[PDB]
């Protein structure tokens, strides 16, 4: 807990201080090893001595004074909502009209001041002009334009004046916990300290030192002393609690030394208590750095609004009141309205603003006084007030009168900041490196056969060894770009105060990656260039090392600036896929530098992976004479021969030789030169260095954040245009009882708990944060599943049967609910799966109406879900959670889960009167209530109240103004409650679960021997003598709306569809016509072949496409749809899998359309009179593989946690079955040990299919430079000579059989007996597209399977 300078904190600080003087050493007032020393003195010396530069002409402090202040924004008109088949024409209009307004005036003219160490809470309702107030006043006017007649003035600094030099001296905060979660407290104070540290002007301390010191002092000024070493974490990663969180930015923005703060949100998910700890932080924060801060808060409580010093109350963006926070409840008392006794003041200054939650000052009405009652009369009684013109005169005269360290010490630190960063998440990036190790592990152990040889039968396997090594060091660097987009938003933190470059993070990030780069790169290239057994030169070893190092630079610094210039990586997806795609594809092996078409050459001219490849591939063969594996002309009949009779088969031969040099292989194959080996060097440092440049610019300017107003989306068919029955039965709960093995053997969490809900009554049942009341409700729900549970929960009487779960309604703290669907069609949802299958969907209908009516939400029901940025706000997305529970027909009650949690008072108190207008049509309500006001309690009918460790203190009637409530705990020894005391807080206080932790009695003895205890009984015993189809749809209805549901969803997804069919259309596209009529020459073939196989690399990025809708389904079906019983999880996969499949059969004809025909292989099916049917065969692989893909996205995730390693998982077993798939390397090349691999991956069946129906049946026709040229012997043609040869290995023509002086030699015919090298026939194509199909099949079984183990409970 935090005192906000209590003498623990002045000890501490004073240590730190004799540390600090004591350290150097090996006025009295602040003399630290004497007496009279004051810790506050110390800070403020601190504080003092950072600004005191001789070169900053800063100022001590700031203290805005605004008048006129008004600002405006453009008119957010409703607009439709976006669906595939209609983003292309919204984006069309909003390009022109962009290419070529109406306002809405967010604050109507405003004056203040506040004046340096004051503290402002600004007040209102949510969209009265809060955070808009705050961005003025803050000159963060980015979204919204500020009046012509607004004057703001920093004490004398024009806004404009802090724009250009002082900004990080004026602060806005939308939320407080923006840190690195995997950073502890200390460091993420070091290093904002190291990077403050006036680094000219400290003697007798180093400056690592003094850091130290400082951010030991901003620890200890903020109670933070106990966290030094705690890692910062986060929501989902385990650290500080929320308050500490929140404290720790403070305690940043405190050593920035900030003298203007504004804190939008600031004590968002805290409880009062952490609320108030926040609160006095920011006060001491005041009182000792001089700073002016400013909060807009709501559920203020009394004890924090003690701590503001002015308080500014707005409504419809008037201002209706400013000056000291405690004249502001007299000078509304004097407007005509009345504080009820118990009303903390915040609430009242707020609640003035909303009519149905005011009380008029009946006697000043008596008088005919007029008191204000809406916003308009309210301002202009401010302006005419006396307040208002004291306020103007303070005004009035105060209107009449870039980095702390160098760029490179920026550099330093935040690469310090990094390393720190990896050296505790370390254990990603071992798993990191084990990766590349393990897959250079694999692949060298896949070529380790053939390589090992070294005849000239190596070289394809040569050439495509060194395309995996280069691809595989090109692409390790690309995972570092999660660190990237993590540190982007708190590099925008600390760049919106002049902390750093930018630039400077920029350049730390890629100078910390440096040692994982090199790490990986020596340890796959040792494992790789060994297991592949290139050349052992160590020159050359050396040369390959760097060209790989260079290569692995370039990509890095390429796609970190495709990374700089997207939102989120999902954004970046599909860009950066196409540049793999690109670079990939003509890195200079799948289509040598010869075949590449005229239009795409300029491709492989700016592709510095052609130019490495190049560079490698020279270093690789250049002056080496690789032995010849095979000759032409073979056999017995060839056993006498002269050495010109005969060539070797490969392309670099000459008759007569007994090797290749490898040398004239490369130069007529892909045409590299020797003389070019050591341009890839040249090049790729030349893109290194200018991609590293630019990807510095872009970090350093391209970057910000625009204010945006809250917006309907109200679907387009819509802007084309624009009786709840009762509780039947008494449900009880009797010597309730639960425990749970986990955190210790048998550790009870409910304590013979008891009571009841009746028909047509609201209950409250309170508690401690934590205390069982969730788990209460758990239980009483059967919403839990372990443990074991004992006693009586009776419904009526009578056992709680199987209908149970489904005859109860639970809303749940957090309103879940799918974002694209509608308010009308989520209720309408909900009906038709949870009510009677006999009732009739019109009358499902007519309800659901009754229900919208109820909740008022008329207004809005057509509305989009959307989030919390766009779409219903909190108070409209926990009424339509109420409706959606409200629309199941629950016969026996209505669970809620802290309803009034996280919202303010006056939606608080709407929420409460929903629930009390309920209870009063007949609902039976039980409700769980966190921190309520006084006024909230009244509402409430019964009070049920647990002490710490589910002990129930309390089950009673609480009567008027907690009348018996207060007086049962009065009698029975509790001090009395103060008139002016919130019930629930003072109660919280009787049984000394709240702070100050002591109770004059332990208060569940009371209960147990109380006489409301045996009065509670004997009604328990007339309730148990008062007695006197799992899922209510079939499997097939739910399924039926499960997945129309889902289609609904797919469209109005229209980034992700888009997403997935532009990238298909670009990929395949981009293949098809980078082999445009690739011809049937030996190179033509196995270019097919590659091009085939980067068909299938499309398969990672529509796979992870597609995840994010599938975990946006299953979050929302696991957490509401599955407890709830609104339908089985068969129904839930079944749609999963009917409506993705679709889907991917129209990517699927697409891409074949795009695909198939551009190649060419439409013309090799004519030419064999099979055009219809191989053009189908075609069209089905290609549906297949799509259908395929998404079944593997379904297997994958169907027990993976977290799309990220669904993700992971799927590419690495894609990676798996390309690799062996066959064609990088041959099934009789690999090792024995890789057949079964070779055997099981669906590739090998898909890509033998596939090139056999593509260039099956048709004849080769060999160009010049792979003909095989020889002399035949003497007095004999080739034609006769040839013979012989020509009937064993029965394939090759002569392109002259009547030439004598010399013949040019096709060693393969017609196409087939190519295929057949490469295993694929085409009589198996049928076969082939059986197994694939029967892969689909497999995987989406057990993708089933494997949701039912490890999801279903
Ligand atoms: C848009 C970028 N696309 C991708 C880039 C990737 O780059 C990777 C770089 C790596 N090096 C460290 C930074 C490591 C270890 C794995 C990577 C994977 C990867 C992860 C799991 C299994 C296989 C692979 C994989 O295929 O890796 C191929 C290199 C990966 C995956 C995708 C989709
Ligand atoms: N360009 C714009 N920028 C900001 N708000 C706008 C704009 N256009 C219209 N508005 C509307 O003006 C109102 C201003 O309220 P604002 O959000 O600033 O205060 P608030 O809602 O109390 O702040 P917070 O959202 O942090 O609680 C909002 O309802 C918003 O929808
Ligand atoms: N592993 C666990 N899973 C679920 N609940 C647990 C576990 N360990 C302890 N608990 C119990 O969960 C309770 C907290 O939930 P609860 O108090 O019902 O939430 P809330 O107070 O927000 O309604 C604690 O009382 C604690 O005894």
């Amino acid at each position: 807990n935090y005192n906000g300078f209590d003498e623990h904190t002045e000890a501490r600080i004073q240590k730190l201080a004799r540390t600090l003087t004591a350290q150097s050493m090996q006025d009295p007032k602040l003399d630290p090893n004497s007496e009279n020393f004051s810790s506050a003195a110390w800070v403020k010396n601190m504080a003092h001595l950072s600004a005191a530069d001789p070169d900053f002409y800063k100022p001590y402090s700031l203290g805005c004074a605004w008048k006129n202040l008004s600002a405006s924004g453009a008119s957010a008109d409703v607009a439709y909502q976006s669906t595939v088949v209609n983003i292309p024409y919204k984006i069309l209009k909003s390009g022109l009209r962009k290419f070529q307004t109406n306002t809405f005036q967010i604050l109507k003219p405003m004056d203040g001041c506040l004046n340096p160490g004051e503290l402002l809470v600004v007040l209102g309702r949510p969209g009265s002009g809060c955070t808009t107030l705050l961005k003025s006043i803050s000159s963060n006017t980015h979204g919204f334009d500020l009046g012509a007649d607004t004057k703001i003035s920093y004490s004398g600094y024009s806004g404009d004046d802090i724009k250009k030099h002082f900004r990080g001296e004026v602060v806005y905060n939308a939320e407080a916990d923006v840190h690195l979660p995997h950073l502890t407290v200390f460091e993420t104070l070091v290093t904002v300290a190291r990077l403050k540290t006036p680094q000219n002007r400290i003697k007798g301390v180093d400056r690592e030192s003094y850091a130290n010191h400082l951010a030991e002092v901003a620890m200890a000024t903020y109670g933070l002393s106990h966290t030094r070493n705690t890692k910062v974490g986060n929501d989902i990663v385990r650290g500080v609690s929320g308050g500490e969180r929140k404290r720790v930015s403070i305690a940043e923005v405190s050593i920035c030394g900030s003298k203007f703060q504004c804190w939008d949100n600031a004590t968002r998910g805290l409880d009062s208590a952490t609320a108030l700890e926040f609160i006095r932080a920011l006060k001491t924060q005041a009182d000792i750095s001089n700073t002016s801060a400013t909060v807009a808060i709501y559920q203020c409580s009394q004890d924090a609004y003690d701590l503001f010093n002015k308080v500014c109350v707005l409504d419809d963006g008037y201002q209706i009141y400013y000056g000291p926070a405690d004249k502001a409840k007299k000078y509304f008392e004097d407007m005509g309205y009345v504080c009820p006794s118990r009303q903390t003041t915040a609430d009242f200054l707020t609640s003035v603003t909303s009519p149905s939650e005011r009380t008029l000052n009946k006697d000043m009405l008596k008088k005919g006084i007029h008191i204000p009652q809406t916003p308009k009369e309210m301002n202009d009684y401010w302006v005419k007030s006396p307040n208002y013109k004291e306020l103007m005169k303070e005004v009035d005269q105060r209107l009449l009168n870039p980095y702390t360290v160098s760029y490179m010490m920026q550099v330093k630190y935040l690469l310090i900041r990094n390393m720190w960063r990896l050296r505790n998440n370390i254990g990603f990036t071992l798993f990191m490196i084990l990766g590349n190790c393990s897959m250079a592990l694999i692949l060298g152990s896949m070529f380790f056969k053939i390589m090992k040889k070294g005849d000239t039968s190596t070289f394809y396997f040569r050439g495509s060894a060194m395309f995996f090594a280069i691809l595989f060091n090109a692409f390790s660097s690309l995972l570092e770009i999660f660190s990237l987009y993590e540190a982007r938003p708190i590099t925008e933190k600390h760049r919106t105060y002049s902390l750093y470059h930018p630039s400077a993070d920029a350049f730390a990030s890629v100078l910390s990656e440096i040692p994982s780069k090199l790490i990986i790169a020596v340890c796959f290239n040792i494992i790789f260039y060994f297991l592949v057994d290139f050349r052992r030169n160590g020159g050359v070893f050396f040369f390959y090392l760097l060209i790989n190092i260079v290569a692995v630079f370039s990509m890095s610094h390429l796609f970190r600036c495709v990374g700089s210039l997207t939102k989120t990586l999902s954004e970046a997806m599909v860009p950066a896929s196409m540049l793999l795609l690109a670079l990939s594809m003509y890195t200079g092996f799948a289509i040598p530098k010869k075949k590449i078409l005229r239009w795409s050459k300029w491709i492989w001219y700016i592709n510095p992976l052609a130019y490495l490849f190049e560079s490698l591939l020279i270093n690789e063969f250049h002056g080496i004479k690789f032995p010849c594996a095979e000759y032409v002309p073979r056999g017995p009949a060839y056993a006498n021969i002269s050495s010109t009779e005969s060539v070797c088969t490969v392309v670099g031969a000459v008759p007569g030789q007994d090797y290749v040099l490898g040398d004239d292989f490369i130069r007529g194959t892909y045409q590299y030169y020797h003389k070019d080996k050591w341009r890839g060097f040249g090049i790729g440092m030349a893109y290194v260095v200018f991609f590293f440049f630019v990807y510095l610019f872009l970090c350093e300017y391209n970057e910000g954040a625009k204010q945006k107003g809250e917006i309907l989306v109200f679907p387009r068919s819509i802007v084309k245009r624009m009786g709840l029955s009762k509780s039947e039965a008494i449900f009880h709960w009797r010597n309730l009882c639960y425990e749970v093995q986990i955190k210790a053997e048998t550790r009870r969490i409910l304590n013979n708990v008891d009571g009841w809900v009746k028909p047509g009554t609201l209950t409250a049942l309170m508690g401690a944060s934590g205390a069982g009341k969730t788990t209460l409700l758990d239980c009483l729900a059967e919403r839990v599943t372990m443990g074991v549970i004992t006693g009586d929960i009776l419904v009526n009487g009578i056992p709680r049967d199987k209908s149970f779960p489904r005859s109860i309604g639970y809303c749940q703290q957090q309103d879940l609910h799918l974002k694209t669907a509608t308010v009308r069609e989520s209720l309408r949802f909900s009906a038709y799966l949870r009510q009677p299958a006999e009732v009739s969907i019109e009358e499902k209908n007519r309800y659901v109406e009754e229900v919208i009516k109820i909740l008022e939400m008329e207004k809005y029901a057509d509305a989009v879900v959307g989030v919390a940025g766009e779409g219903l706000n909190v108070e409209q997305r926990k009424r339509l959670t109420i409706g959606v529970e409200l629309t199941a027909k629950p016969k026996l009650l209505v669970f809620l889960d802290e309803p009034t949690s996280g919202l303010d008072s006056q939606t608080a108190w709407s929420i409460c009167q929903l629930m009390k207008k309920l209870a009063n049509h007949g609902q039976a309500i039980l409700c769980t209530i966190h921190q309520p006001s006084a006024i909230l309690m009244q509402e409430f009918d019964r009070l049920l109240f647990m002490q710490r460790g589910g002990k129930t203190v309390y089950f009673g009637d609480l009567g008027e103004g907690c009348k018996t409530m207060i007086d049962y705990f009065e009698s029975h020894g509790a001090h009395k409650c103060p008139a002016d005391a919130n019930p629930a807080e003072w109660m919280l206080e009787v049984v000394g679960a709240a702070p100050g932790s002591h109770a004059n009695q332990d208060y569940y003895e009371v209960w147990r021997n109380s006489e409301e205890y045996r009065a509670v009984q004997s009604e328990l015993d007339w309730m148990e003598r008062e007695l006197p189809h799992e899922f209510s749809q079939s499997i097939i209805y739910q399924t039926k709306l499960v997945s129309i549901r889902l289609f609904q969803q797919y469209w109005r997804s229209p980034d992700y569809l888009w997403s997935k069919f532009i990238l298909t259309i670009f990929n395949q596209l981009f293949i098809g016509f980078t082999f445009f009529k690739a011809g049937t020459s030996l190179q033509g073939l196995q270019n097919q072949m590659l091009a085939v196989f980067m068909f299938t690399v499309i398969f990672n990025p529509i796979l992870q496409q597609y995840l994010p809708s599938f975990v946006q389904q299953r979050d929302l079906y696991e957490a509401r749809e599955r407890p709830s019983r609104t339908f089985s999880w068969i129904s839930f996969i079944f749609a999963q899998i009917f409506v993705e499949v679709p889907w991917n059969i129209l990517a699927g004809t697409i891409a074949y359309f795009i695909y198939y025909y551009p190649i060419g292989f439409y013309s090799n099916a004519s030419a064999a009179g099979q055009l219809h049917e191989r053009g189908a065969l075609f069209w089905l692989f290609s549906c297949a593989f799509y259908v395929y893909v998404g079944s593997m996205g379904l297997l994958v995730i169907s027990f993976n946690q977290v799309a990220e390693s669904a993700a992971n998982l799927a590419s690495l077993l894609f990676t798996m079955s390309l690799s062996f798939c066959g064609v990088m390397t041959t099934p009789s090349a690999m090792p024995r040990f890789w057949i079964f691999m070779y055997r099981v991956s669906p590739l090998t069946y898909f890509i033998q299919a596939l090139l056999a129906v593509g260039v099956a049946n048709v004849d080769v026709k060999c160009a010049d430079y792979e003909l095989l040229e020889f002399t035949p012997p003497s007095g004999m043609t080739c034609g006769q000579y040839m013979e012989p040869y020509l009937q064993l290995a029965k394939t090759g023509y002569l392109t002259d059989e009547n030439a004598t002086d010399t013949c040019s030699f096709c060693q393969i015919s017609t196409t087939n007996d190519y295929l057949a090298n490469v295993n694929s026939f085409y009589s198996e194509r049928w076969r082939n597209y059986g197994i694939f199909i029967c892969y689909i099949a497999f995987n989406y079984i057990a993708g089933v399977f494997f949701y039912w183990l490890a999801r279903v409970p």
